[PDB]
């Protein structure tokens, strides 16, 4: 898997998933707004909460913090790729090129509703990231020995990460375990993920992906030691079946490690 992810390209998968028509926002019954919805609605209970956070597999990705970055001041993203913390870069700095996460912003200042504008919320999520890390999902310590990000983690947010990089179920069990370890006892993790996937395309790469369900995900995150609070499914629209993948749904899970 990870030589596959050796020719994956960044600005084709922000443009396979995160642009027209799953990047478009506007109809709530797609799978941008659903995504979104769960994050917001589960900090919207404050019982998530913290200093430090850690987002695993971050990908070139923004959105899967948008919500968060309200509740913890000390933000940690990740990822295996240095292309994709490369991107992730251009965005915390608003340098040239970077991705568009505006609508993104936008809906998520809606969704929450509290009148805030997608400046301020932009502005407060580049200003509470505080570094974006390499990682490796599959080392016992993902990190590694020393690394900058403040452990353990009060909670923890990974999206299309742990199925995405697991040849099959035990991978992805032990995936799991390890990122687990990062999280403190008492903690919270937000894990969002493909169901029933098989591949995915991001340019010339093609990656292949463990399908799962969402028994199998709610009986991996009681093994790793999760008392399961929420576990959610959105299931893929015709209108939003594409060429680039084949997956049949999405699931999202909001687990409290019972330490
Ligand atoms: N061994 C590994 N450990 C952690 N991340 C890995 C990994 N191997 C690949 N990845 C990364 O996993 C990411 C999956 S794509 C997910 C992107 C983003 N989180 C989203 O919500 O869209 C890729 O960026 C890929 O580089
Ligand atoms: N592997 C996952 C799949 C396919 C590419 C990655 C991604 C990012 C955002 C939404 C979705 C999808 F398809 F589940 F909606 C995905």
């Amino acid at each position: 898997v990870a030589s596959a992810y050796q020719r994956f390209e960044p600005r084709a998968y922000l443009r396979n998933n995160y642009a027209p028509p799953r990047g478009d926002l506007c109809n709530p019954n797609g799978v941008g707004p659903w995504k979104l919805r769960c994050l917001a609605q589960t900090f919207a209970t404050g019982e998530v909460s913290g200093r430090t956070l850690i987002d695993i597999g971050s990908g070139p990705t923004v959105y899967q913090l948008l919500s968060a970055c309200s509740h913890f001041e000390d933000i940690t993203m990740t990822d295996f790729l240095e292309v994709n913390r490369q991107e992730l870069g251009r965005w915390l700095q608003e340098e040239p090129g970077a991705f568009n996460w505006s609508m993104y912003s936008q809906h998520a200042c809606l969704i929450e509703g509290k009148g805030e504008c997608w400046q301020d919320k932009e502005r407060q999520l580049r200003a509470r990231v505080k570094r974006v890390l390499p990682i490796d999902v599959h080392q016992p310590q993902p990190l590694g020995a020393g690394s900058p990000a403040p452990l353990p983690a009060d909670a923890l947010v990974s999206a299309f990460c742990l199925e995405a990089v697991s040849p099959d179920l035990a991978s992805f069990q032990r995936a799991l375990d390890h990122i687990t370890t990062l999280l403190r006892p008492g903690g919270h993790l937000l894990l969002i993920g493909a169901l029933e996937e098989s591949w995915y395309l991001a340019g010339e790469a093609r990656l292949t992906v463990v399908p799962v369900s969402e028994e199998e995900v709610r009986e991996a995150l009681v093994r790793s030691g999760y008392k399961v609070r929420d576990l959610r499914t959105y299931i893929m629209p015709a209108h939003l079946q594409t060429g680039v993948d084949d997956v049949k749904g999405v699931f999202f899970a909001w687990a409290q490690k019972v330490g």
